[PDB]
């Protein structure tokens, strides 16, 4: 049953590794899964669906490591606590390059996949925005801008700029220099007076 | 001659205010304009490569701006001439802000359309390096992250967060926030160490 969703889903991420959506049918994805397109559409109502459903995992999966960290804070400096968190992001979308460069793409012509990734954003960004806040009750960081929207910009900008390197676009920053690039500007722009 | 041409631009970005691009016909177009549709096609091939024109032009307003501002350097301290700058792209697409969206849509679609962006975000880039190395060359800022990276994230950052904000995305920062936002987060990452 669902070992035929689950094969229909990696038939997808797999032929998403090497061609858009649009160039994938709902046949390319039941003879890869090794079944019919009327058993296709049992699971799943539209190629469309599928992505949303990849998209869903993984988008849950950074948001689930995430929620472990923040229940087991590792025991080191600040850098070194914020590089985990953003190392989250790096490491779970940049382990599914292909959703994710498809979901990104979805966006503009699927309101569910717009959605889901708006839902998501506003969670990570208010969960930045109270981890400055208590920075900021502490005494650890200072007042400067409102923390939300320092947050929300600091997201976007982790969005965009992981995306880019991930997708090779130019220009982008290298894969192996975005995590460090910026954990630079979100540890200048939080703690910076 | 150019004045039904720039009619017929006209007419596109007033209808990319109300209705994207893939809602607009050639005949549209030709109506606004007061032209028939073979005579629209005197001018254009396409309306993609109307929407390929106007962007074109503000992507060049944008750029001549910034010259004039590089021209005559502003007499005032580093955060409000970083200010000027970025105020120069919030400026010049929050006046734009249909064909900024149209433009930031059909990047998917149109490779002209995703060259010109990559094109000028490479200049954009390697001009804000060029002026970080100034900086740190003149002792005013430290030698952190190498320039051209951080420039890379910060350019990303700025186009993100600018046309999250002009588009009303959820979540984005209040238009009204958003300069602020921008400025303190180049300038502490520029000059903090
Ligand atoms: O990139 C991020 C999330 O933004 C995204 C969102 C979607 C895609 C993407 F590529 C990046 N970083 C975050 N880090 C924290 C954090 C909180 C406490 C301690 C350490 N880190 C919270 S959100
Ligand atoms: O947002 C920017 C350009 O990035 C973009 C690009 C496209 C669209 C968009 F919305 C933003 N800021 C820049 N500022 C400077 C600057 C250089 C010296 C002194 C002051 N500013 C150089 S690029």
């Amino acid at each position: 049953g669902d070992d035929r969703e689950l094969a229909i889903l990696a038939t997808a991420e797999n032929l998403l590794e090497d061609r858009p959506l649009a160039d994938i049918s709902v046949d390319d994805l039941a003879k890869g899964a090794g079944i019919s397109r009327p058993t296709f559409y049992f699971y799943f109502p539209s190629k469309e669906a599928v992505l949303l459903t990849l998209l869903d995992r993984v988008v849950n999966q950074a948001d689930m490591a995430l929620q472990t960290l923040a229940e087991n804070p590792a025991d080191t400096d600040r850098e070194n606590m914020w590089r985990t968190g953003i190392n989250v992001f790096f490491e779970t979308f940049g382990s599914h390059k292909a959703v994710t460069r498809a979901g990104q793409a979805a966006r503009a012509t699927s309101v569910e996949v717009a959605e889901l990734w708006s839902t998501f954003m506003q969670k990570w960004i208010a969960y930045t925005a109270a981890v400055i806040d208590a920075e900021r009750d502490r005494g650890a960081a200072p007042r400067t801008l409102p923390a939300h929207e320092l947050a929300t910009a600091l997201n976007l900008m982790n969005e965009r700029t992981l995306f880019a390197s991930f997708a090779g676009e130019q220009p982008s920053v290298p894969e192996a220099r975005v995590l460090d690039t910026l954990v630079h500007i979100w540890v200048t722009s939080i703690y910076g007076e």
